DNA sequence: ATTGAGGCTGGTCATGGCGCTCATAAATCTGGTATACTTACCCACATTGGGGCTGATTCTG
């Protein structure tokens, strides 16, 4: 019953949801790249690798 | 009742198979990713409790 309360998608809905996911991921990526501590941790990890 | 020897009490010198410990290594055990399209399973009794009536005392239009 709980599963059938919802209706399946189509190709257009799948494309729209994928686009929304990509947009959210891009926004999160921009927000986390806008900080310098990310670059600091990247450099520290690269130094540890080297 | 002594002093002359055997049997038996003290320690020598390694000795030798056994057991714990180190290290190698291939077999065994774990985590991980696959892109034509696949969308709702398969007997008979006795007792107590819950729900729908059934009046029967209280109030009503």
């Amino acid at each position: 019953r709980e599963m059938g309360t919802v209706e399946l998608l189509t190709r257009e809905g799948e494309i729209d949801i994928a686009k929304r996911i990509e947009d959210g991921i891009n926004q999160v990526q921009c927000s986390v790249a806008e900080y310098p501590e990310a670059i600091t941790y990247l450099l520290e990890q690269y130094d540890r690798v080297e």
